[PDB]
Formats: C-alpha cells, sequence, structure tokens
C-alpha cells in the first residue's frame, strides 16, 4: 500500500470513492467533501509527504506541479473570477489529514484575513 | 511594475527575512497574524493563473523557502500558506506571492 493509508491514501489507491477531476503519475485532484466555497477541491501527491513542514528539498517541483494543477483544474471549472489556494500546516494551520494537500477554492468571494 | 518589483528592486524598505538568487521572503505591512511573510519570486509573474509549466521548481521553491522561514521564525505549532488569484481569490498585488501565516489559530473557513 504505498500514497499511505490516510484517508488521501485510500482515494489513489481507489479503495475509497472520490469524485476526480484530474490525475497524473505525480498527483490527483478531487472535490472536497465538506467544501467552504461553491468550488472548492484538493490537489494532493501520490506520493506520502504527511506535511508542508517535512517535505524534502527535492519535493520542490512536486509541490509546484500541485499548483499548476490546481490552476489548471480551476480554469478547466471556469474559474473565470479567481480563486484561493491554502496548505495548512499542523495544528495551528487547521491540518486535518496528515498527507500534504492544496486546498483550491471559488465561485464566491473570499475574505481577507483567511482564517 | 508593481510594489513587490520595487521591494526586489531594494528601491523601498522591507523587513527581509530570506533572499536568493530567484526569490524573497519579507514580512506583510499589514498582517493578519503575529508571524505574516509573503515569498516571491524575483521572476514577474503576475498571477498564479498565468504561470508557465517551466515555473513549476520556481513555485515549488517558494514554498520550501516559506516552509524553512517558518521553521526558523519558531512557527512550532504550525502555519497556513494562501495564494490568492484574481478578485475572487482577492489577489492584492499583481505578483504572484505566497503568504505564510501562524502564531495564533488560523480559522475555516479560510475566508
Ligand atoms: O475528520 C476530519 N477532519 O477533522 C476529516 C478528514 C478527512 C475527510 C474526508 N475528506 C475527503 C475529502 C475529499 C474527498 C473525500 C473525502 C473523504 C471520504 C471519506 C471519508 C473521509 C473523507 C473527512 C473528515
Amino acid at each position: 500500500r504505498p500514497g499511505g493509508d490516510t484517508i488521501f491514501g485510500k482515494i489513489i489507491r481507489k479503495e475509497i470513492p472520490a469524485k476526480i477531476i484530474f490525475e497524473d503519475d505525480r498527483c490527483l485532484a478531487f472535490h472536497d467533501i465538506s467544501p467552504q466555497a461553491p468550488t472548492h477541491f484538493l490537489v494532493i501527491p501520490k506520493k506520502h509527504i504527511s506535511q508542508i513542514s517535512v517535505a524534502e528539498d527535492d519535493d520542490e517541483s512536486l509541490l509546484g506541479h500541485l499548483m499548476i494543477v490546481g490552476k489548471k483544474c480551476a480554469a478547466d471549472l471556469g474559474l473565470n473570477k479567481g480563486y484561493r489556494m491554502v496548505v495548512n500546516e499542523g495544528s495551528d494551520g487547521g491540518q486535518s489529514v496528515y498527507h500534504v494537500h492544496l486546498h483550491v477554492l471559488g465561485g464566491r468571494q473570499m475574505h481577507w484575513p483567511p482564517g
């Protein structure tokens, strides 16, 4: 079982269902089950990195790929007026699952501060 | 050009936390948490929606630099990283920037 046994690892291996938007060899984008905006999805690496704080230097291009895929998916979903991308780290950051994930939120005005 | 270009060119003051050959990290002038800094590329990418495939490594570098600076600033209970795009995202400056906020409980939703 590669991809870990967090719920996101199970999603990567298709053991638990999800609403997939995009998939490649490095990542998976799927809709969030508790959406906080009209569109709210997640981009995750297939490689299990538990949190951004423990990312390796050579995870740079993979983390960049999360953002590129996020922005492509936002465009393909028609988020023409923009969006917010969020990574949560740890307890103060509100991280809910210990597998790195980029939130992408749009279809409404996002406010400041970002929580 | 933007105010962030001015900051990169060292034409206006900013409290710089880290610099390398391709990015700059500095405290946000209107902080929304006890720690609130930005990591920006020196290359002028106006918004993440127009970033190119070849920019992947650079964008990843912003996040690795952000996470290293966060550790160095003592953000051991965690933090939140944010990129805003366009009007709905609340993007305030048309130069790509990664926010890093911590030192307090961040809430949900994230705006
Ligand atoms: O307890 C939690 N936070 O404190 C929590 C953490 C993960 C999921 C969760 N997220 C998802 C996001 C996108 C797609 C599917 C799911 C999903 C599917 C089945 C069971 C749980 C989840 C739900 C709740």
